[PDB]
């Protein structure tokens, strides 16, 4: 009864090995340059390549990307709230490759 | 059309609202103090409360935690590789609450 399940090494490794994983990211952070924090929600759910690779010199990178357009509330100090449509980058498939 | 789908505000908000989300985390950083990166995989998949709360004053926190025991490979410069069972903290349910 006090004995817990152990996730086997193969599963552990496979679960955390490089993949397109849903992550919640700060909207403003997705912008190239500084941009005032006037978005609601302030964070969105995007698929981003994540994972370790086992090989030190290797890291998880996208081999295929796409797009997702989301409707957010823009709240700038000086204007009336307004909805806007923003297209964000999506990472569809990932693979371990040579960092640099 | 050549028209793309727009994820409506309600869905966007709900998707990024405080929740227990699978995240890949560095094993060593789950340790209180400094530990040598002697684990393989170096990162594991854990449920972690993540999300924005519509208010800078509120933050996503767990209201329920649990455990997951995983089998990893310990590799120390000096010992022969060896499998070990590591128990990690799991976040089961999450909620937005006042900062600190």
């Amino acid at each position: 009864s006090s004995e817990v399940e152990v996730v086997p090494f193969q599963e552990v490794w496979g679960r955390s090995y490089c993949r397109a994983l849903e992550r919640l990211v700060d909207v403003v952070s997705e912008y190239p340059s500084e941009v005032e924090h006037m978005f609601s929600p302030s964070c969105v759910s995007l698929l981003r390549c994540t994972g370790c690779c086992g090989d030190e010199n290797l890291h998880c990178v996208p081999v295929e990307t796409a797009n997702v357009t989301m409707q957010l509330l823009k709240i700038r100090s000086g204007d009336r709230p307004s909805y806007v449509e923003l297209t964000f980058s999506q990472h569809v498939r990932c693979e371990c490759r040579p960092l640099r």
